[PDB]
This record gives structure tokens, C-alpha cells and sequence, in this order.
């Protein structure tokens, strides 16, 4: 579990959205494995603009924050699961690293800030849907 929290939004792992985050929707997308919903407090994350490909992420199934280089956001295909049949994801960067399910919505970040979410793993590499492109979480 984990969650992003910029502004007035708060942002998971679809698969593990609440009945409140589907009730105060902003955006979903079921092929990223995102949601945003409103949030009533203000944030203090920053979500990072740039082109990085080297940062940290918090890996909960080993209590350990590991650096990583990582892919540019890319279609992937991946396996079916308990919450997805198999199709292509979009808009992931995988890594070589350790991740379970439980570890989904673990944060990577770089020098600038927020990078991403863990939502995928298996086979020795992490997976993580990028959120550097969702220009309007940083305004109104
Ligand atoms: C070894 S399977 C694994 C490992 C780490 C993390 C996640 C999984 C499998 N998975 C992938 C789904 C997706 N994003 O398509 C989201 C939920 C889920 O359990
Ligand atoms: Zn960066």
C-alpha cells in the first residue's frame, strides 16, 4: 500500500482505490493502474518534471529503500494477477529489484521529486507506473 498526497489530490494504485477515492474521482485509467481523488487537506509531496533514469523506492517486503537505475515509460505486456487479466500496461519503468503485490504503491523518487508508484514484479524486477506526465496535479 501507499499513496502520493500533492495539492488538494491524492493519488494509488487503481486496484486498491477506496470507496471514498471512487466517490471524490478526478482521473482513472485502468491500463496505467491509476486513480486520483480529491482530497478536503493540503499536501506537502512534489512530483518531479524531468527525464530521470536513477532514483530510490521504498520496497515494504523488505523494509528497505534500494537505488535503482530505471526504463523510460514504456507499453509492457504483463502476466494476469488477482486484480488484472493479461494485457499491456502503459506508461511503465521497470527495474532490477525485488516486489511482491503488497509492496504496490511503494514511491521511487529522484532529485526533483515524485517519480512514480511500485504496481508490478516478478522474475527479480519492479515495475512502476509513472506519474511525471500528469502535468495538472501541480495546479488548481
Ligand atoms: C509477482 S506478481 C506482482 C508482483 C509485484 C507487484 C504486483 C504483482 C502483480 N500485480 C500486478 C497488477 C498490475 N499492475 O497489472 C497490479 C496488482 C498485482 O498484484
Ligand atoms: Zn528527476
Amino acid at each position: 500500500s501507499g499513496a502520493i498526497y500533492v495539492g488538494n489530490y491524492r493519488v494509488v494504485n487503481r486496484h486498491l482505490a477506496t470507496h471514498n477515492d471512487w466517490a471524490n474521482l478526478v482521473w482513472e485509467d485502468s491500463s496505467r493502474d491509476l486513480l486520483v481523488s480529491s482530497t478536503t487537506a493540503q499536501g506537502c509531496d512534489t512530483i518531479a518534471r524531468c527525464d530521470c533514469q536513477t532514483g530510490v523506492y521504498y520496497c515494504s517486503s523488505r523494509r528497505k529503500h534500494y537505488p535503482v537505475s530505471f526504463s523510460k515509460p514504456s507499453l509492457i505486456f504483463v502476466e494476469a494477477s488477482e486484480y488484472y487479466p493479461a494485457r499491456y500496461q502503459s506508461h511503465l519503468m521497470l527495474a532490477v529489484g525485488h516486489s511482491e503485490p503488497g509492496d504496490c504503491g511503494g514511491i521511487l523518487r529522484c532529485q526533483h521529486g515524485v517519480v512514480g508508484i511500485v504496481s508490478t514484479g516478478g522474475n527479480g524486477l519492479v515495475g512502476f507506473a509513472d506519474v511525471r506526465d500528469l502535468l495538472w496535479l501541480d495546479e488548481e
